[PDB]
């Protein structure tokens, strides 16, 4: 019977890629029902998407465009959706028995809260939002132990790759973010592939003076800066640890400039399995919705002969010290990942806005990490989410204070 | 608790690699019990293996060294194995309730017959003998339909790779050589990787001149003579295309040969969503063998971890069919079906050996094979399993004789 889907952040990158692959797949046979759309504040696009997909639920976060939305939707003949607003609408969608799978394609607070409510409702959650895993991994783990039928399915491309390499007869004995995931799946080590970003050929003296322009000039600005500093991969290392329970000494970052091998899993016998395709978000999103099955697509087949050459090299931790900081934070454990994520949000934005230099990014983050003290990890879910929010806010303030002191 | 294993061809490449990985895996826990070792005629080597592993059963095919084996084994104290010979010995081993899984590391008739008996006794058959599959594919499918608990698990490195790339949640719902395997596993296409052999970069003028010594000498990877010649002509890959078809029920138009000269990626599967999964490692027989014996599980090894950064570069290209016409012949034979794969295999056996022995030139190999294929007239497929085996053997013998006759004439 159908796959019933809600998209949170439907006008974002994840959201439109999801709707694209759904639409295309549905042309081949009707497998997907788009039951709910949720957007922040693109009331117009949401209306356009509603025309096409006609979900039972519409929701917009911003109350200031709530009335407008309702007014635009009247124009659609033969259509009486449930139209909702804000956090309250979010919760209603997540509690709907008609929804099976929820795509989280929003970031930050909205991202963690929708994820939380989707888990509390025992749904399958297709999560792209790595910062929520890095920052609030312990909270997600606890929730997933309370809500036994909820599952997080990874959509971040490298993590999708890893997941796609597994035997689902073993996956089904566990789930992502569970202790012992790697043990049950016989995983030994992970090769986490990277584009390497724009600065792999730059000397230290060149990196000293690179600018945000040099990094941007195709994805969002924040992830683009993180790809430039390789803090994206550093966050993706922590994401791997949490999703798959792989030790940090068994995660290896490898620079694969062609971006065809998306990542690789070494099993305990030392056999390596990898997932490969053109650089792509459609397959990761689609697999999150079809797992543990696959369905036909009309995607272009990989032409391995035409690709011709694949290359792999080790990243320099001197040139990309954000990688080292991510490992350090993850190995220290506790809430150090929360602090890393929060301090990077500030340092990334400073650099983006030409306030600091490349090596200042890692300097600031390092100084924030050094000032944090491990805290007792709460057993209680509500207390734990509070600790994470408090630490997150502290680390942002601290990063800002270190910036302002030097400046 | 322990997996009880028989090894057919224990002193060949597959056999020696099997006992090496088994030994390592057995260091602490009793993971495997080596219950039976069989060889064709290497009686001295089998004795030495018997000393170490002390299997319940020993068997030599060559009855002329049966007495020598019994006399060597009397040297081993507090050991009273069952010592057998010939096809009767093969049959007794395959029939033993004390055996769970059988590694077939022997070729030609002994490979086919041991495979057959192993299936007829509902065993797990870890099959490295690709020629059995090419020659007797439909017969094996029929036997596997009769003996419902038997399984063929592939050991040929590329086929092991394909198998590993599949999702075992689907694999467990079917089995190799079963109709609908590719549908159940959501397979779209196979990239069947090849080393490309020693002659991959030769011009046509250069290639006309090659000899067996050129194929055999300073080889990157040292293997048996027959397979080394087939790697050189890429008939090995042609056989492996047919092997892929039969193991995985993949259509010939959905099997693509790719020359990957680094031999790290061992083969790839494209699923119906166009996602591709590959299996990679150093060139290696230990993981394929081990996985055939542990599937659907994996166990710890102390093999060297792949260092992808050190490998640094992986390359892919399409082989030239003008330079490697054996590939074309294999596809043609497979697509024709019937007993054309049997004929391809038998004629190649002859042509390979003529070239090995310096009696014909490189392009004469494919010429002879093609002439035998064109000579063969399709036959009604026997419905009875025993009739079908007898038909296969008749056609195999005919094709070898026809190849020899062609050589004799143009000579
Ligand atoms: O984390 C990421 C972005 C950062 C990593 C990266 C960058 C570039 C290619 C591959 C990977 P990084 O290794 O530099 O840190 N992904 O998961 C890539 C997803 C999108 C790739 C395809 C696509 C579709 C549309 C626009 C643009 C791209
Ligand atoms: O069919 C084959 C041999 C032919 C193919 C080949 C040749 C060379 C490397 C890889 C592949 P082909 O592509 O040229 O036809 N395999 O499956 C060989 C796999 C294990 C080779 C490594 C090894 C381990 C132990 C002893 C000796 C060697
Ligand atoms: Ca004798
Ligand atoms: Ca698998
Ligand atoms: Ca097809
Ligand atoms: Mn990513
Ligand atoms: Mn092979």
């Amino acid at each position: 019977k159908p796959i019933n889907v809600a998209i949170f952040g439907s006008t974002g990158s994840i959201g439109t890629n999801a709707l694209n692959i759904i639409r295309e797949c549905n042309k081949i046979e009707n497998v997907f029902n788009v039951k709910a759309l949720y957007v922040n504040k693109s009331v117009n696009e949401l209306y356009e998407q509603a025309r096409e997909f006609l979900p039972e639920y519409l929701c917009i976060h911003d109350k200031s465009v709530y009335e407008e939305l309702k007014e635009l939707v009247k124009n659609i003949k033969d259509y009486k959706p449930i139209i909702l607003c804000g956090d309250e609408g979010m919760k209603e969608i997540c509690s709907s028995n008609s929804i099976d799978k929820i795509v989280i394609g929003i970031d930050s607070f909205q991202g963690l809260y929708s994820t939380m409510y989707a888990i509390m409702n025992n749904k399958i959650v297709a999560l792209a939002n790595k910062e929520s895993i890095v920052s609030a991994g312990f909270f997600l783990k606890k929730l997933l132990n309370i809500h036994k039928n909820a599952k997080i399915i990874p959509v971040d491309s490298e993590h999708s790759a890893i997941f796609q390499c597994l035997d689902n007869n073993k996956v089904l004995k566990t789930k992502c973010l569970q202790d012992n995931f790697s043990k049950i799946n016989n995983i030994n080590k992970i090769f986490l592939c990277s584009s390497g970003g724009p600065f792999q050929n730059l000397t230290m003296d060149e990196l000293k003076n690179v600018t945000s322009e040099n990094a941007l000039k195709k994805m969002g600005k924040k992830i683009t800066i993180d790809s430039a500093t390789m803090m994206n991969k550093g966050l993706e290392v922590i994401e791997t640890h949490f999703l798959f329970d792989v030790d940090y000494n068994d995660i290896e970052v490898i620079v694969h400039k062609e971006c065809i091998i998306h990542s690789c899993v070494e099993f305990i016998d030392k056999s390596v399995i990898s997932q490969m395709y053109y650089p792509d978000m459609q397959i990761p999103i689609l697999y999150s919705l079809t797992w543990p099955d696959r369905i036909k697509t009309n995607l272009k087949p990989l032409d391995l002969a035409q690709v011709s050459t694949l290359t792999f090299h080790k990243p320099s931790l001197e040139h990309f010290p954000c990688i080292k900081l991510a490992y350090q934070a993850g190995i220290k454990g506790n809430f150090y990942p929360t602090v890393l994520n929060a301090s990077n949000e500030i340092a990334n934005n400073l650099f983006l806005n030409n306030k600091i230099k490349y090596f200042d990014i890692s300097s600031i983050i390092s100084q924030v990490l050094e000032s944090f003290n491990s805290q007792k990890v709460s057993e209680n879910s509500e207390d734990l989410m509070k600790q994470i929010l408090q630490i997150h806010s502290w680390a942002k303030d601290k990063a800002t204070d270190i910036y302002n002191k030097h400046n």
